[PDB]
DNA sequence: CATCTG
DNA sequence: CAGATG
């Protein structure tokens, strides 16, 4: 947790760019086990046989977990740190749209900043050039005091639509969390669910309303179950609008609500946890819902949940509000 | 995993 | 349709 940590670090930094520069998926994916495995690993490692020593572990990194352990850097970390086209790759990918794939296509192209893209606004799709019209906006964080806000207005405006509707705001915001990145709702409704054959209107019908006053400003991805788009909090008085945020909406058949959203609510590692106690008190959960674990190796059926509730009272457990969903 | 693009 | 992105 800190006795590795440089290790950890430099191996990160590795994986990373073998993944989004090089297209070493293999390397890429070689760096991560390592890390993963130095992550536990008790010890202090002093040195590259030391580490090679474990699993995941080969030549080539305890290689170079001397460079580093016998001097405070690596040339190979120091050569990908200068290198423009490297960073290139890690800025772009900044954008909203843009993967590691289109960032090498513009580079090589040329385009390598926020200048070149604007210059090429004719080389990219939608998604992405919303993207780079929000660039700042969108790196932005959310305040709660603004989240508030938010969640005010489309709760509002999806009861109106519908009685009927079910949204909740999961995130950490959900957890507590002074600030946030994005908007992510969770949406259902009594009239949808598992067996029920669709119901594409449920989700069109709020997006509707949430452009019609003018909260969301724009589409990234429209799809008949999940939504991802742009809103806006309305500029009150004139002389302060407010940043353009990135907001999801997705539909849920109401069967399946409550897990997904404990689920959604995380934290990881709450969430894990809880699994695993699931996974004691004889039973299974993901996303969608818990079922009571045969014996036989595994087995299945979805058990009936009203609530998070629900869930918890299942594998026995300690309701927890939201905030305390932490670790 | 759902959506988009081409 | 494969392949990219979030
Ligand atoms: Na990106
Ligand atoms: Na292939």
């Amino acid at each position: 947790e800190t006795l590795n940590g440089g290790i950890t670090d430099m191996l990160t930094e590795l994986a990373n760019f073998e993944k989004n520069v090089s297209q070493a998926i293999h390397k890429y994916n070689a760096y991560r086990k390592a890390a993963s495995v130095i992550a536990k690993y008790p010890h202090k490692i002093k040195s590259g046989a030391e580490a090679k020593k474990l699993p995941g572990v080969g030549t080539k990194i305890a290689e170079k977990i001397d460079e580093f352990l016998a001097t405070g850097k690596l040339r190979k970390l120091e050569k990908i740190r200068q290198d423009d086209t490297s960073s290139s790759i890690n800025f772009l990918t900044r954008v909203s749209g843009i993967g590691p794939s289109a960032a090498r296509k513009f580079v090589d192209e040329g385009i390598k900043t926020l200048e070149d893209l604007r210059k090429n606004e004719d080389k990219l799709n939608h998604h992405q050039r919303i993207g780079l019209k929000y660039f700042g906006d969108f790196e932005k964080r959310i305040p709660r005091e603004e989240m508030l806000q938010m969640q005010d207005i489309v709760l509002n405006e999806v009861k109106k639509v519908d009685s009927e509707y079910i949204a909740t705001v999961c995130g950490s915001f959900r957890r507590g969390a002074e600030s946030s990145g994005d908007m992510d709702v969770l949406l259902t409704h009594p009239s949808f669910t598992s067996e029920s054959t669709k119901q594409p209107k449920l989700l069109h019908q709020v997006v509707e309303q949430l452009q019609k006053v003018h909260f969301i400003t724009d589409t990234l991805s429209k799809g008949e179950t999940k939504f991802m788009g742009v809103c806006q909090l309305p500029s009150k008085n004139d002389e302060k609008e407010y940043p353009h945020r990135r907001i999801d909406i997705r539909l849920i058949p109401k069967d399946q609500y409550y897990c997904g959203v404990l689920y959604f609510t995380g934290s990881d590692i709450f969430n894990k946890n809880m699994r695993a106690h699931a996974l004691e008190k004889g039973f299974t959960i993901n996303e969608y819902t818990i079922r009571p674990l045969g014996v036989t190796g595994v087995a299945g059926e979805p058990l009936p949940v009203d609530s998070e509730k629900d869930i918890f009272d299942y594998i026995q457990w300690k309701y927890r509000e939201p905030k305390d969903r932490s670790e």
